[PDB]
């Protein structure tokens, strides 16, 4: 069972790539909902590097650590990693309207597929907006 969740960000892949790899920005979007929030994020970007992001809920009970190893890293194109016993590949599809972040991951069948899918979809929605709100707009200057 493989779930594919995707969403198009109106920002260039150059920024999307770094927003998905920089721990400081990751902890800003690493949440399925506002009910969740990231306390800490350690991400080593390299083939053989590992990431561990701490997603905890503000309800006080729910909380877990999301850790995985980057087996294959293609800069500004595709991120193929294995998290625990599962594996997922994040592909950045370059569209004329922006970059479609396509995440195809292995999912259990004994677990509610919809729950897993919408969970990642919700995260993608948060990620999407974080990148699009990260787009600064001044009279150039910066």
């Amino acid at each position: 069972m493989n779930i594919t969740v995707e969403t198009t960000v109106a920002a260039p892949v150059g920024k999307v790539w770094r927003a998905y790899t920089t721990p400081e920005d990751i902890k800003q979007w690493n949440a399925a909902s506002d009910d969740w929030h990231t306390t800490a994020a350690t991400v080593d970007l390299r083939e053989g590097g590992a990431f561990s992001s701490r997603m905890e809920a503000k309800d006080g009970s729910m909380g877990f650590d999301f850790a995985g190893t980057y087996t294959k890293v293609v800069e500004n194109k595709r991120i193929e990693y294995a998290f625990g016993d599962r594996t997922a590949k994040v592909e950045f599809l370059e569209a004329p309207q922006g970059v479609t972040v396509r995440v195809s991951f292995v999912a259990e069948t004994e677990y509610p597929v919809e729950q897993q899918q919408q969970g990642w979809q919700a995260i993608l929605n948060n990620f999407k907006r974080h990148v699009e709100s990260h787009l600064e707009h001044h009279h150039h200057h910066h």
